[PDB]
């Protein structure tokens, strides 16, 4: 806690490492199943189905990706060091922001279409659920992310900050957080400048644009973190 430059590239290499482990589907095989599109039978299919039959298969994905978000955090330094109530308080307010931020990579702005159960499709596949302004609003976002072009490195690194942040209500431990955020930032800003690539954060989203867009239940943060005690 309070790191010099060697350090800070050491944490560089750490994040993405724990990044490359916990990524759930690996980018090459992603931009590979671009090819694979919905056909308008099967998507007759999916919006032929109960809003509940659709909820029901939307939480099962999102979960399985939040596991991957929290394996993610358990593997980031410092993180484990932090009390039981951080951990989850951590979690709660970050993992679906995390699984948002990395949906960007399932999403082909060419055809404005995301990967969803094993090919990709527009948001007229979500059309059950009966929430088009918020399937609009993921689907805009993703969009934006896209046009970043953003490396598996730099979302890694990114991502890492979502989580890592001091400013979230109900941390008991706020200065252990903070001096992990700053080691964080200035490693983003230190491998951001390594690949120049500084130009990227004017364009990132601005603050709150993710809050806005977004909480998880305590005991389902908990239920991540210890599934075996
Ligand atoms: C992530 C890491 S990855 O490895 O890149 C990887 C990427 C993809 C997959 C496949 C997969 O799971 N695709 C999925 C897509 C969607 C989805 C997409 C867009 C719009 N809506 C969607 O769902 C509806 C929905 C409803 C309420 C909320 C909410 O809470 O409102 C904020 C959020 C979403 C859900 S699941 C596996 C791994």
């Amino acid at each position: 806690q309070g790191a010099s430059l060697t350090e800070i590239e050491h944490l560089v290499q750490s994040v993405c490492k724990s990044y490359r482990e916990t990524c759930q589907l690996r980018l090459e095989d992603l931009l590979r199943q671009r090819s694979n599109i919905f056909s308008r039978e099967e998507v007759t299919g999916y919006q032929r189905k109960s809003m509940w039959e659709m909820w029901e298969r939307c939480a099962h994905h999102l979960t399985e990706a939040i596991q991957y978000v929290v394996e993610f955090a358990k593997r980031l330094s410092g993180f484990m060091e932090l009390c039981q109530n951080d951990q989850i308080v951590l979690l709660k307010a970050g993992a679906m922001e995390v699984v948002l931020v990395r949906m960007c990579r399932a999403y082909n702005a060419d055809n404005r279409t995301v990967f969803f159960e094993g090919k990709y499709g527009g948001m007229e596949l979500f059309r059950a659920l009966g929430c088009s302004e918020l399937i609009s609003s993921i689907f805009d976002f993703s969009h934006s992310l896209s046009a970043l072009h953003f490396s598996e490195d730099e979302i890694a690194l990114y991502t890492a900050l979502v989580l890592i942040n001091a400013h979230r209500p109900g941390l008991q431990e706020k200065r252990k957080v903070e001096q992990l955020q700053y080691n964080l930032e200035l490693a983003f800003h230190h491998h951001l400048c390594k690949t120049h690539r500084q130009s990227i954060l004017a364009k990132l989203p601005p603050k709150g644009k993710l809050r806005s867009l977004c909480h998880v239940e305590r005991l389902q943060i908990f239920q991540h973190l210890h599934p075996i005690v």
